[PDB]
DNA sequence: TGTATCTT
DNA sequence: AAAGATACA
């Protein structure tokens, strides 16, 4: 048992003998040697331990992990028990209480629930350096992250991709747009989420394309 | 003070 | 590249 799953390791290995991520990977040892980097290197790949591969069917795609302490731990928006959820997450829930009919704050801000039903929660950028949003941005992870897009596109179909800020969006055009359904947003971040997050209607828009699909919905409640 | 996006 | 301007606690 280790930091990837298997199912997940399996489909990405190849990309570790590569040169950037050789690069990459040496990069965040430095970066943990001068500065405080999140999330801890065992967290960075949780969203690799929720669900077989094969069993995703909704990407939520956000920009870098929480960069306050304690509080990202590899899945993105999410922060374990008892972790207030911060002002992003919030704002999730503020657009999910208008969205689905029985949603209520579940009272804590640990998103496995999702994962667990087959919902990738992926960042862009999988490190970040402690109070500095985005600070490890174009050093190799977006091509990680491209490999793990670039998967699901080419083995799934009908994957329901929520695209939310700019730079999840840069992976909008890796993603055939008939054969699976993106879906773009502002970023739920307070600095942003007022540029069309609120209003999005992304959760039941999901399960509207996935009951379509004949696939059982997500269960936005299930936390 | 703290939580993106556009523009240059 | 990287920095200045730009809802609510």
């Amino acid at each position: 048992m280790e930091f990837f799953g298997e199912s997940w390791k399996k489909h990405l290995s190849g990309e570790f003998g590569k040169p950037y991520f050789i690069k990459l990977m040496g990069f965040v040892a430095e970066e943990r040697k001068h500065y405080t980097v999140y999330p801890p290197p065992h967290q960075v790949f949780t969203w690799t331990q929720m669900c077989d591969i094969k069993d995703v069917k909704v990407v939520i795609l956000g920009q870098d992990p929480y960069h306050g302490p304690n509080q990202a731990h590899g899945l993105c928006f999410s922060v374990q028990r008892p972790v207030p959820p911060p002002p992003s997450l919030e704002n999730i829930y503020k657009e999910l209480s208008t969205d689905i009919e029985d949603f209520v704050h579940p009272g804590h801000g640990d998103l496995s629930g999702w994962a667990k039903q087959g919902v990738l929660l992926l960042n862009a950028v999988l490190t970040v350096r402690a109070h500095q949003a985005n600070s490890h941005k174009e050093r190799g992870w977006e091509q990680f992250t491209d490999a793990v897009v670039s998967w699901l596109n080419q083995n799934s179909n009908g994957l329901v991709f929520l695209l939310w800020g700019s730079y999840a969006q840069k992976k909008g055009s890796a993603i055939d747009r008939k054969r699976h359904h993106v879906l773009q947003t502002a970023h739920p971040s307070p600095l942003s989420v007022y540029r069309g997050f609120f209003g999005c209607r992304h959760f039941s828009k999901t399960n509207e394309l996935l009951q379509k699909s004949g696939k059982k919905p997500i269960d936005w409640k299930e936390l």
